[PDB]
C-alpha cells in the first residue's frame, strides 16, 4: 500500500511549503506540517482529478481547503499535481501578481477550487457543491450512464468548526444525507491565541453524530495508512456525509511543533532547518525529488486521464441515447438561456396592485418551465419571502431532483451553500431571506461577488413599511450594506414591471451575484411602458415622468418611493413646479451606463434635486448635489400599522411636497 | 404541587395572548398556546423576581424569550405578574406608541430583559448574562455574602437551535461550565413553512450533550409537575447549563394545531372560539379570574418582596464587613469612571510611530487598573487584534474571577455575549476581532445599537494596507457598513493619541455602542498637542492643520489617510496651493455638534475639497460636495507587500497630489 517514497512525497509538500512561507517571510507553516499527510493519501490515492484539462471536467471530485490559511500546502499539492503551478509561482506566494496569493483565490490560480481565507465558508461551500452533485445526479443520470458522480472532500480545522455557520452547513449535509460529502478534519488542539482548550472542548463527532454525520476518529494522523482506510470507509458510507477526524501534530519538525507559536508565522531560517533534520531530507530548497514527480505521475495523472477519457466515452453513448436531456445537461452547465424571457415574464397593467415580492414569486414560476436549471429555496420563509417554485418538487433526500430547497433558519449557511452550488456548475440558484437579516449573510455576499458568482439574492421586506413587526424587522441601513460591496448588483424594483425585468437581468449577469430587494405591501403600477421600464431597469436608471417643458426640479427614487415622488410630482404641478420623476432602481448597474446616457436622465447642470428611498441619506449626496434635500430614515422604525409608521417616519406626499417647498 | 387552579393560570396566559393578537389582527398564536405551560410554571415556581422594584433589582434571575415572536406571552405574563403592562396594554399589541410592540424592545416595556425579534440572538445573549454572573459572583462574593447569586433562562424554539450564532454561544456556554443557566427548549415539531422535519431532523440532545451541556427531556409538556421537577433537576446539576426540550402541540386549541398554520398568523374569531371551549373556558376577552391573580400574587409577587429583602439586609451587612469591595460592586452597576482618564492613557510624541492597533492594546492595559469593572477579550484574536489584558487573567471556570474572556472563533456569539453581558449590568465589556470580519457579526452591533447598549468593539485591521493576506482580508465596505447603523459611534483614529481619546470617549459614552476602527501598520504622530486631539477627537473632527493664509483647499480625511493627506499637504504647498486638512475621526460625533463648530472645520463656502479614505467612496460625496474629488478603493483588494497594495490603489501622496491638480 504505502512505501518510502511516498513518505518522501509528504515530506515534500512540507518543505516546499516551508520555503515558500520563509522566501515570503509571511504565512502560516503550521497545517502544512501537521498535514501534509492526510493530503498526499487524499491527493494521490483518492482525488478523482485530471490536471491535463485544468478545471474543466464537470465530473472531477471537488476539493476545498476550508482552512484558507494552509493556502501553502494547496499550492504545493497543484504543483505536484500537474496543475499550472510552477516552482517559480511557488517562490512568489504572496507577492505581487503572482498566481499564489496568500489566501486561496478561486478565478486566481489553475486547481483552486473556491476562495475560502474566511472561516467557516470553506466547508460551508463544499455543502453546497455536494447538493449540486446530487441534484444533478439524480436530474440526469440513467442505467449505465453515471453522468454527475463524485466525491466532494472539505479540509477543515478547529476555526471553521467553531463558527456558527459550519454548524448550520454541517446541521444541512446531515439532514439531506449527503454521502458523497467526506470532511478531513485536521485535529491538532492548537488555534491561534493557544491552545484550543482555553475556549473549545466540545465533542466533535458526538455533535457530528448527533447531525446525522458519520464519524471516524484517525489516532495516528502520519499514518497514511489509517488515513486510506479510513477514507475508504467515509467511502462506503453512502447514507451520511463523514468527517475523519485526523490527530496531528501542528508545525511538526519545529522545536514549537505543538503550540500556537506555528500557527500564523514563518518559522525563521533556523527553524526550517531543524524540520529538515527531523524529516531526514537533505535537499536544496525548492526541490522535488525525482521518485516523488513520478509517484505523482504514477498515482494521480495518469489514472485522472483514464478515468475522464471513460467518462467522455460513457458521455457520447449517453447523448445519442438520451439525447434532449444530454443537451439540458450541457446547457445547464452553459447558462444558456432562452431569447424570449422578456415575453415569458410576467407583465403588469396600469391598474395593476401588487407587491415586488409577490411579483417576483410569479417571475419565478413563469421562469422555472423555460429555465430547466434554476432551482431555489428560503430560510424557513418561502411563504413570506414568496419564493416557492409551484408543483417543481422537494429536495429530498429521498426526491434529490425536487427543486425547492429548505435551507431552514440557516441564512448564512443558505448563501454559502448557494456559492457552492455555483461552484459547481450546471444551476442558476435563488435564495431568500428577509432583507434585515442579509446582515447575517452579508459575508457570503462577499464572497458571491470575489468570486464572481452570479448568485441570486430574494430580499423580501424591505422597509419600515413591514409595520407591525417593528424596528428589528424594518431595515434601515441594509442598502447601503449591500450597494457598498464591491462587484455585486443591488435592484430595488418600483412595481412589478421593473421586478419581472429585475430578474431577466439577474439571469443575464453571469460574472456578479444579483440582488433583489422586494416589499411587503402592494405598489401600484408605473404609468409607462413594459417596453421603456425594461430599457429602462437594464440601464438602472431612467425618466419616468418627464417635465412638460423646462424642469423646474428632479426627483430622483428607488423602489416603493417611486410612486410617492409620483404622488408628489402632481401635488406639485399645481403649486407651479414641473419635476422631473427618475427610477434609480440600481446605482451599480446605473453608473456603468455612458456619461451620455446618465446625462440624458439627470441633467448635470439642474441642480434642484430631490432623493427619496426608505432607509439611511448615507450615500445619496451623490444624487441630491450641495443644494438637493435628502428624504430617508436614519433611526430605527418601531412597531404600528404599515401607513402610520411610514407617515411618522416622513415617507409621505405631504412631507415630500413640504421638503421641496420651503 | 399544582392544581386546578394553576391550570386556569395556563390557560389565562393563552387566552389573553389570544385575544391581543386577534384584536390587534397581527402576532404569532402558537407559541403562546404550546408553551404557556412551561412559562407558567417558571415564572409562578421558579423565577426569583419582585415586579414591584421594576428591573432595579440587580440580583434578580434574567429570563429571555429568546423565541421573539412569542412576544404576546411575555406581556401577558408581565401583566401578570404584577410589572406596569396594563390589560389596556395588551388591548394595544402592535399598536402606534405602545408598550406593547410586536417584538420584544428592551427599554420600551417593563419586565423585558431583551430585545429579541432576530433569531438565535436572544438566548446567545442570555449566555453573555451568565457569564456576568459567574464573572461578578466570583470576584465580589463572600461567606455569608452571596451578592451575585442568580439564574439565567432562555425559552427557545427550533428557529433559535437552526441558527449558527447559538451554536457558537451553546458551545462556549458548555466550555465555561455556566451551571445557573437554562434553557426551556418549546419543541414542537414545527416552524414557519411547515414540518422542521423538512430541514431540521438532527438529535438537539446529542448535540448539547456533546458542548457539555445537560439534556433533559420532557415528553409530556402539558404536565406542570414534570416541567417543575425537570427545571429542578436542571438546578442541582451545577456544573453544566442546561437544556430542557418540552414537547408541546403548537397552537394547542385551534383545528390548526400541529401545523405551520397556526406559527405566525391570528386564528381568526371561529379559532380563537375554538381554542377557548378545548380550554373549557367561558370568560369575556381580556377577563382574568380572580383565583388567578391571587395565585400569581402568592407564588411570586409576595415570595418576590422577601427575597430582595432578605438580599436588601444580607447587602447592608456586606457593605459594613467588606466596604472598599461593596463600594465597586456599585461602582461597577452604576458605571462610575475616573475623572482623570485624559492622564492615566497614553501619550505620544511627535516622533512617536505606533499602530492604532497597539496604541488600543496600551490604552487598555492603563485603563484595566483604574477601571476596574473593565474586562474583554478577542474572537481567537487576541495576539493579532493586540487585545491581552495584561497579568489580569483568564476567564474560565476554575477562575471565573479572570477577566481576559476566551471567545474562540466566534465573532457573532462574542458579539451577543458582549450585549447580554450589558444587559445584565455591572461591567464595561469589549470585543475584539478583524474589521473585515464585522460582517459576521454586523446583526449583533445591530441590536446593541437597538438596545442602546455601550458595548466597545475593537476592529482591527482596518484596510488593504493588510497586505499579503489578500482581498478576502482587506476591508472596502466595512466603514459603511457600520457607520449607517443608526444609534452608533464609528471612531477611526489617525494616531496614538486619537486612538487614546477614542478610548475615553468609548468609555464616556453610555447609551450606544462605540467602534473603534484600527490599523495593522504603524502610522505617525499627528503634528499638534494631545489637548488639541483630545478637544478634537471628543468633537469627530477637527482641523489638524490650517492654511497660513487664505486656504486654496481642505483636504477630509480619516485613519491613516489623515498622515498621508499631511504628506499631500506638504507637496502641494510647493506648487502653490495652501490647502486644510481635516481629520474627521467619527462621523456620528461630528454631525453631533453645532452647525457653527462644524462651519469651523469644514468651511461652508470653500468648494475645492478632497475627501481621502481607504475604503468605498459612497458616501464622501456629502463632505466632497459637487466640485470635490474622492480619493477611495471601490474595488477587492489584492495579496502583496502593503506599501505595494497602497501605492497600487491610489493611497499615495502622488496620487492626492495630481487628482487635486487636474
Amino acid at each position: 500500500p504505502y512505501d518510502q517514497v511516498d513518505q518522501l512525497g509528504v515530506n515534500t509538500l512540507r518543505t516546499l511549503s516551508i520555503d515558500a512561507i520563509q522566501r515570503a517571510n509571511s504565512g502560516h507553516p503550521g497545517l502544512p506540517m501537521g498535514a501534509a499527510p492526510m493530503a498526499y493519501v487524499l491527493w494521490t490515492r483518492h482525488l478523482k482529478i485530471n490536471p491535463k484539462t485544468h478545471m474543466n471536467w464537470v465530473n472531477r471530485d471537488r476539493f476545498v481547503l476550508s482552512a484558507g490559511h494552509g493556502s501553502a500546502l494547496l499550492y504545493s499539492l497543484a504543483h505536484l499535481a500537474g496543475y499550472d503551478v510552477s516552482m517559480d509561482d511557488l517562490k512568489n506566494f504572496r507577492e505581487w501578481k503572482s498566481n499564489t496569493p496568500g489566501h486561496p483565490e478561486y478565478g486566481c490560480t489553475d486547481g483552486v477550487e473556491a476562495t475560502t481565507g474566511p472561516l467557516g465558508q470553506g466547508i460551508s461551500m463544499a455543502v453546497g457543491m455536494a447538493m449540486a452533485e446530487a441534484h444533478l445526479g439524480k436530474k440526469f443520470n440513467r442505467e449505465g450512464y453515471p453522468v454527475m458522480d463524485h466525491y466532494t472532500y472539505a479540509l477543515i480545522g478547529d476555526g471553521d468548526l467553531m463558527e456558527g455557520v459550519a454548524s448550520e452547513a454541517a446541521s444541512l449535509a446531515g439532514h439531506l444525507k449527503l454521502g458523497k460529502l467526506i470532511a478531513l478534519y485536521d485535529s491538532n488542539g492548537i488555534s491561534l491565541d493557544g491552545k484550543t482548550s482555553a475556549s473549545f472542548t466540545e465533542n466533535v463527532g458526538a455533535r457530528f453524530e448527533a447531525y446525522g454525520w458519520q464519524y471516524i476518529l484517525v489516532e495516528d494522523g502520519f499514518n497514511l495508512e489509517e488515513i486510506d482506510k479510513a477514507i475508504v470507509q467515509a467511502k462506503a458510507e453512502s447514507d451520511k456525509p463523514t468527517i475523519i477526524e485526523i490527530k496531528t501534530t501542528i508545525g511538526y519538525g519545529s522545536e514549537n511543533q505543538g503550540t500556537h507559536k506555528v500557527h500564523g508565522s514563518p518559522l525563521g531560517e533556523e527553524g526550517v532547518a531543524h524540520a529538515k533534520e527531523v524529516y531526514n531530507w537533505n535537499y536544496p530548497p525548492f526541490t522535488v525529488p525525482e521518485e516523488v514527480s513520478q509517484r505523482f505521475k504514477e498515482c494521480l495523472q495518469d489514472k485522472g486521464v483514464k478515468a475522464e477519457n471513460k467518462w467522455n466515452e460513457m458521455f457520447e453513448a449517453y447523448k445519442k441515447e438520451y439525447s434532449d436531456l444530454a443537451q439540458k445537461f450541457s446547457d445547464g452547465f452553459s447558462n444558456k438561456v432562452p431569447n424570449t424571457l422578456g415575453d415569458i415574464l410576467p407583465q403588469y397593467g396600469e391598474d395593476d396592485s401588487i407587491a415586488t415580492r409577490a411579483a417576483s414569486q410569479k417571475a419565478i414560476n413563469a421562469l422555472a418551465k423555460e429555465v430547466s436549471s434554476l432551482w431555489g429555496g428560503a430560510a424557513d420563509l418561502a411563504s413570506s419571502n414568496k419564493t416557492v417554485i409551484a408543483g417543481e418538487g422537494d429536495f429530498q433526500p429521498e426526491s434529490y431532483e425536487g427543486r425547492n430547497i429548505w435551507f431552514g433558519v440557516r441564512e448564512f449557511g443558505m448563501a454559502c451553500a448557494m456559492n457552492g452550488i455555483m461552484l459547481h456548475g450546471g444551476t442558476r440558484i435563488f435564495g431568500s431571506t428577509f432583507f434585515v437579516f442579509s446582515d447575517y449573510l452579508k459575508a457570503a455576499i462577499r464572497l458571491s461577488a470575489i468570486q464572481k458568482l452570479p448568485v441570486i439574492y430574494v430580499l423580501t421586506h424591505d422597509s419600515v413599511a413591514v409595520g407591525k413587526d417593528g424596528p428589528t424587522h424594518e431595515p434601515i441601513e441594509q442598502l447601503a450594506s449591500l450597494r457598498t460591496i464591491p462587484n455585486v448588483q443591488v435592484f430595488r424594483p418600483a412595481d412589478g414591471n421593473e421586478t419581472s425585468a429585475a430578474w431577466k437581468v439577474a439571469l443575464e449577469t453571469l460574472d456578479k451575484p444579483t440582488i433583489l430587494v422586494l416589499s411587503r405591501q402592494n405598489l401600484d403600477t408605473l404609468p409607462i411602458s413594459k417596453e421603456k421600464v425594461f430599457d429602462g431597469v437594464e440601464k438602472g436608471g431612467y425618466v419616468v415622468q418627464g417635465a412638460e417643458n423646462e424642469a423646474d426640479g428632479i426627483l430622483i427614487a428607488t423602489g416603493s418611493e417611486v410612486g410617492l415622488a409620483l404622488k408628489a410630482k402632481e401635488e406639485l404641478q399645481k403649486k407651479g413646479k414641473d419635476v422631473i420623476v427618475v427610477s434609480l432602481p440600481s446605482w451599480e448597474r446605473f453608473e456603468a451606463q455612458s456619461e451620455e446616457y446618465k446625462n440624458t436622465v439627470i441633467p448635470p447642470e439642474l441642480k434642484k434635486r430631490m432623493t427619496i428611498e426608505a432607509g439611511t441619506t448615507y450615500g445619496w449626496a451623490k444624487y441630491a448635489g450641495d443644494h438637493g434635500v435628502m428624504i430617508g430614515i436614519d433611526e430605527f422604525g418601531m412597531s404600528a400599522p404599515s401607513d402610520i409608521v411610514l407617515r411618522e417616519l416622513g415617507m409621505s406626499v405631504e412631507n415630500i411636497v413640504d421638503k421641496y417647498l420651503e
